């Protein structure tokens, strides 16, 4: 009736409770799994998505009943009923950013959920008010590579007007150049965005490594264009411990990774633009950015500058040179002293957050496709460890494109 | 657009519709509300209704749908549960099953051999002997000195208040796991279990790390009997490392044949309960799971301190340096050996040609994304970047309850 949950390295079961408390249904059947798939394919509504958030947030402070809960419910039926929509208080936009993070199945850092720097920007007007808050964020954030979580929520969605939107789908990216012969210049993910910046009258630059401007939209605007200030964008030089060649391949990457595409939803009212950032995982830069095929694909290079043998799978040259980019990636953040984890770290200090919800809310929605590391698999934890995937409000969602 | 699943590869950025979900009889454990996909588990008018569709599968498969011998197979079936609650497979019939159950699972990333399965036919025995016979004889054609050969052997299918035909053991060849006086294990800790069946049951055992088990044979309403398989039968290959001289000194082995024994075969409602299968393994299944897990023979750190590596801190990345040299290890010996292998590339490589064999041939393949994506370097292949859909279809392989 409730699933039972198995770790199999160590025989310890569990039972998910949590659950039960989904009111939004994911993709699956009793007839199929799309577990694996990576997107999705009235006022009585939204007053009922309210009173369960008012009451999530008085519980959360052990004030349920209380006078201040009652009086709260009552302002928002209040509001409701009269304009089709209500506004958050701001301890209750800090507690419901807090618990879309903690409520987001595919993030491996939650451990680390209570520590949320929030941001109120829902008093900006502009574009260019965006462009502050946002460099206003990028330096907290980045604390000269001391890294800290940080979200700034802009103006939430209004009926019959158009969304605050940030385009590009994080904060800092690196331009993807299509050249001449149809290759790609750059970050080949970034090939659309890179278009549109220089049809919005960007001058591109022509390296691999050129952060991206940001594209800002207010309400019915066309979006504008603003270049980051160099000076906010911390980068780290990528170089091997032992390798000394891996230096001369001229690698670099951001020390910052800033979400700024997706809608967080809190208590009916959405929140299109809300970005947000922590600290790497070193597999995300060593392994998915700089290794897969469709990206910056350095794999079969890194090998030959290892002497290894490229012409057979069987000498395991990938696996071999996967590794080395990731100790390098490591290496360097170290070097630089700009936080990062890598996925053995994360992955065990994922199952002690497993273990803490478990006690204290009965459960914990995961995808467990990622949640587990892109190398190295069955050597982390969380690999013999069944999870449970299911959408709970608060909640980060995927959303269109705005062009 | 189409109203069935559509199923994206995230580096090519084609599309499919997966349209053979919607011949599955049977629910997993997912709801609307929530994914279970990562767990590891889960009479007249049903068996009829299984049976007539079996019969379909197969008179389709041939192409004589609608024909008349395919109508007077199905008035022979139900006359035959009719009159007996029970019917019987032709031996075509079984040959196709088989293909068809391993076909449709979607745990293995093997599938692109499918068609090319031997089918030993054993619903003639009636002994534990008989049995060993059988399985001997399985395992002597499957490793052909080395050069690997997919087979299956089926035993005679459940029957109407009688006892299974089970083998005990979950595979044909493991080795033991001997509980030692301080709760260390010495040999797999996976086998505790089965080793100590083994004793109480008369084995004599050994106490080595690598002592290969007998096997516990049961016909049906009998206790099960004990079989010593030849060591002439088994082959094994011990482990060496191409450049690090020192690895053979570790002394460590492994078999051959992976050779699933306890899994059910269910086709057309008919249910083989012993029905033992084998192909040849993909290297990660050794070097990764039987020699790193934690739970297993968690040889990682012996190795980093061999390799030199800093064992101390994890951003060393000393679990990801000797993880990677122990798989090298058994591809360079399985090849040495001259024994079929196959990496983990090769493997997802062929699994992607399998999907688009497959996506022509029925409309859709179903895939288990967390089993077909190899335990290292997930995100290295191919398959890692490949949406999948998991459904049942019939016929299939299925776990069942251990006898004991
Ligand atoms: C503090 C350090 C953090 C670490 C180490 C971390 C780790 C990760 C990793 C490795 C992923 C998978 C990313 C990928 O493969 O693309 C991820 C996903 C995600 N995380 Fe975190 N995270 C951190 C902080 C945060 C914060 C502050 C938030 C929001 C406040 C957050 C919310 C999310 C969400 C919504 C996803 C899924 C995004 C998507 O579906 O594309 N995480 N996390
Ligand atoms: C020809 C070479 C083959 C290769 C390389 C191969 C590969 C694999 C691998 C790597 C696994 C996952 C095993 C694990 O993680 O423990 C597996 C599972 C499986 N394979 Fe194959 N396979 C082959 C042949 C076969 C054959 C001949 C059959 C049956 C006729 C079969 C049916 C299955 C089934 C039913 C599973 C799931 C087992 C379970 O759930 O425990 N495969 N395969
Ligand atoms: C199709 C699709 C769906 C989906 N939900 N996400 C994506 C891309 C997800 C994505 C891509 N690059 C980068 C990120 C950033 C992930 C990230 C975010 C934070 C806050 C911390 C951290 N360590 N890592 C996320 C694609
Ligand atoms: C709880 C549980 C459920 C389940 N369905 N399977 C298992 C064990 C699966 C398992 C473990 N070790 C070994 C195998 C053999 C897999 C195997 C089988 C064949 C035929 C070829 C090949 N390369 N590999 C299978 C456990
Ligand atoms: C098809 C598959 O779901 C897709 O490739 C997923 C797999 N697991 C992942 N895991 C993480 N952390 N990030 C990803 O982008 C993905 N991609
Ligand atoms: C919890 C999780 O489902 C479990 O550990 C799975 C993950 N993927 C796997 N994949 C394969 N091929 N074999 C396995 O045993 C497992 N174990
Ligand atoms: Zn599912």
């Amino acid at each position: 009736k409730f699933p039972r949950v198995k770790n199999w390295e160590l025989g310890s079961i569990t039972y998910d409770t949590l659950c039960a408390q989904s009111q939004q249904d994911g993709p699956c059947t009793p007839r199929r799994c799309l577990g694996s798939l990576m997107l999705p394919r009235p006022a009585e509504q939204l007053l009922s998505q309210a009173r369960d958030f008012i009451n999530q947030y008085y519980s959360s402070i052990k004030r349920s009943g209380s006078q201040a809960h009652e009086e709260r419910l009552q302002e928002v039926e209040a509001e409701v009923a009269s304009t089709g929509t209500y506004h958050l208080r701001e301890s209750e936009l800090v507690f419901g950013a807090k618990q879309a993070w903690r409520n987001a199945p595919r993030c491996v850092g939650r451990i680390q959920w209570g520590k949320l720097q929030v941001f109120d920007a829902r008093d900006c007007s502009s574009a260019q008010e965006m462009f502050t808050y946002i460099c206003n964020h990028i330096k907290y954030a980045t604390n000269r590579g001391n890294l800290r979580s940080a979200i700034t929520v802009f103006p939430q969605r209004a009926p019959g007007r158009g969304d605050f939107r940030i385009w590009n789908s994080q904060l800092v990216r690196y331009a993807g150049y299509r050249q001449q012969d149809g290759s790609v210049r750059g970050d080949p993910a970034n090939v659309e965005i890179t278009e549109l910046c220089i049809q919005h009258g960007w001058t591109p630059g022509n390296g691999r490594f050129d952060v991206l401007p940001l594209l800002l939209q207010a309400p019915d605007e066309a979006p504008e264009l603003f270049v980051l200030p160099p000076e906010l964008v911390l980068e780290v030089p990528l170089e091997h411990p032992t390798l000394e060649w891996f230096a001369a391949l001229g690698l670099r990457w951001y020390a910052l990774p800033a979400v700024s595409n997706m809608l967080l939803e809190i208590g009916g009212l959405e929140f299109s633009a809300a970005p947000f950032s922590g600290w790497y995982m070193s597999t995300e830069i060593g392994t998915r950015d700089l290794c897969d095929p469709h990206r910056y694909n350095i794999l079969e290079d890194v090998a030959v500058c290892m002497d290894l043998d490229t012409r057979t799978t069987s000498s395991l040259w990938k696996d071999k040179a996967a590794v080395e980019i990731n100790l390098a990636v490591l290496h360097s953040f170290q070097l630089a002293k700009v936080t990062i984890v890598d996925h053995h770290a994360a992955t065990v200090s994922f199952m002690k957050h497993l273990d803490n919800e478990q006690k204290a809310r009965g459960g914990c929605p995961a995808d467990w496709a990622w949640i587990v590391p892109p190398i190295s698999g069955s050597l982390t934890p969380v690999f013999h460890q069944e999870m449970v995937n299911y959408i709970l409000s608060p909640a980060f969602r995927y959303q269109p494109d705005p062009w």
